[PDB]
């Protein structure tokens, strides 16, 4: 592999797994659309099995991009409109609320304040109306950006709805399945289990609890080489067959609102390249990225920008996970490790290596 990858690579992820404690991490470099894989440490501690390429490692909020251009798929297949109201496809959601909130301010987290995370004494369905319903916004829609899992993990439900797929079977078969990615789950089969990292929380390993909305929110598990093929697809959504996923992935990218210098897509943040790293790396740091502030919507929606640093970061118990890429430069990055480590230290790590190599 190229020895200014490797370089630029091993001397600032190196140094990272030591200041972390990172038990196992995998990366690649997408570099003129070409993936390099690298990868460190341990899947499991105590059984003494390395990361390889073939690793699941748990993505977390990473997921939300695959929610996105699930999303952005059926908008294409015109099974929804994120203009359509959300009682379209939830005519239960009767509350004087919901009134006003679109599937669009589901998807971007701008509904007026849903929160952070979804109850978890809500276990079943009925659980989940009633949260819905009695759930009071803080502010109207479409004035608020505030992180949330209940808000797109709502946005993935409702968006698989007239398709009378599960999510999962949506996911697999629209997204999974023409990117070829199949290594990649919403629930990890049998056949994989001896592949599934550990997550480390405080020592201990850990995955990922059930929970409600989960796959839709946080509950992708992938390896290094379908990320890396994730990343491809979403720099280069133009060599995709399929039509409607095609689309899907350049609604994703779109820019919906604009709060500073970040703009939300479906899933996907972007900026503008060149970006100013302390502005996407501090802005990384969840003092930020969860905190509540007041957005501008784009009127109409700005299409994919490709001077853009478009990313997510992702995190469970056990796990940390980072995506990055610039489609101008046919330049990206993937992170995987599992443990759940500061998100600026990711972003300074990831702008570190795509910084020089650009």
């Amino acid at each position: 592999a190229p020895q200014q990858i490797n370089d630029i690579v091993h001397r600032t992820i190196t140094p990272l797994i030591e200041q972390q404690k990172i038990p196992g991490m995998a990366v690649a470099v997408i570099y003129q659309g070409k993936p390099y894989y690298f990868t460190w440490g341990y899947a499991d501690i105590a059984k003494k099995q390395p990361v390889t390429q073939q690793t699941l490692f748990e993505l977390g909020s990473v997921s939300k991009t695959f929610t996105g251009v699930l999303g952005g798929d059926a908008i294409a297949r015109g099974e929804i409109k994120l203009s359509d109201p959300t009682t379209k496809y939830w005519p239960e959601l009767t509350a004087k609320q919901w009134n006003g909130i679109t599937l669009l301010h589901l998807a971007t987290y701008t509904a007026g304040g849903l929160p952070l995370q979804v109850p978890d004494e809500v276990k079943s369905s009925s659980d989940l109306l009633r949260f819905y319903q009695n759930w009071q916004p803080a502010w109207a829609p479409g004035t608020q950006r505030l992180y949330a899992n209940s808000s797109i993990g709502l946005f993935g439900a409702l968006a698989v709805k007239p398709s009378g797929l599960s999510f999962e079977q949506a996911m697999q078969t629209r997204v999974f399945q023409p990117l070829k990615l199949n290594h990649t789950w919403i629930n990890v089969p049998p056949a994989e289990e001896k592949n599934y990292a550990w997550g480390y929380r405080e020592g201990k390993a850990v995955h990922v609890s059930p929970g409600a909305l989960d796959a839709e929110a946080y509950g992708v598990k992938s390896t290094i080489e379908d990320m890396a093929r994730w990343v491809q697809s979403n720099l280069k959504p133009l060599d995709i067959n399929e039509k409607t996923l095609q689309q899907g992935i350049q609604l994703a990218q779109s820019r919906y609102w604009q709060t500073g210098d970040m703009y939300q897509g479906l899933g996907w943040e972007m900026l503008d390249w060149p970006v100013n790293p302390d502005s996407i790396i501090n802005g990384s740091d969840n003092k930020i990225a969860l905190a509540a502030r007041p957005v501008k919507a784009i009127t109409p929606p700005t299409p994919a920008v490709r001077a853009s640093w478009v990313h997510k970061t992702g995190a469970t118990g056990g796990f940390g996970s980072y995506v990055a890429f610039i489609p101008e430069k046919e330049l990206g990055i993937v992170m995987l490790a599992n443990k759940n480590y500061p998100n600026p230290a990711r972003v300074d790590a990831a702008w570190q290596i795509l910084n020089a190599l650009q």
